[PDB]
DNA sequence: TCTGGGTGGTGGCCGTTTTCGTTGTTTTTTTCTGTCTCGTGCCAGGAGACTAGGGAGTAATCCCCTTGGCGGTTAAAACGCGGGGGACA
């Protein structure tokens, strides 16, 4: 039986921490999956490009965070970049 | 006293409002069923700790080209007049 990978808890944990009295269905939580993975591979082929224009040979932080200003809009993209750096921030701070 | 004009009342026609029944749809209570969510167990991917190397950060130098400004020419933009053909009712 194949092992087949997916995103479907932690769809679910960020759901219960938004609305605890909520649940999912098996075919939202596809529509989900498809959606984070579709993100995934927009931002994550944006910082290759970023990184192949500038001649460098490393995806670091900073191409994560232009490609997410290129893609999301104005809104979208100012509090996903401020979430990406609180993120970043708060695991530098520990080891 | 008669005729014309204007106002007031009555009647007729038209428009609006309501007024009603009829389907269609929404809401509500009962049923029941199958997928969502939780648990168990295993495993394999992530973590930890460590070494090696070079990608990239950083400083210094330089040489391009981006900016600024200035004057002369004149091509283009503006403003106006006029008319007719196109929008639209």
């Amino acid at each position: 039986k194949t092992r087949k990978e997916s995103y479907a808890i932690y769809v679910y944990k960020v759901l219960k921490q938004v609305h605890p009295d909520t649940g999912i269905s098996s075919k939202a939580m596809s529509i989900m999956n498809s959606f984070v993975n579709d993100v995934f591979e927009r931002i994550a082929g944006e910082a290759s490009r970023l990184a192949h224009y500038n001649k460098r040979s490393t995806i670091t932080s900073r191409e994560i965070q232009t490609a997410v200003r290129l893609l999301l809009p104005g809104e979208l993209a100012k509090h996903a970049v401020s979430e990406g750096t609180k993120a970043v921030t708060k695991y530098t701070s520990a080891k």
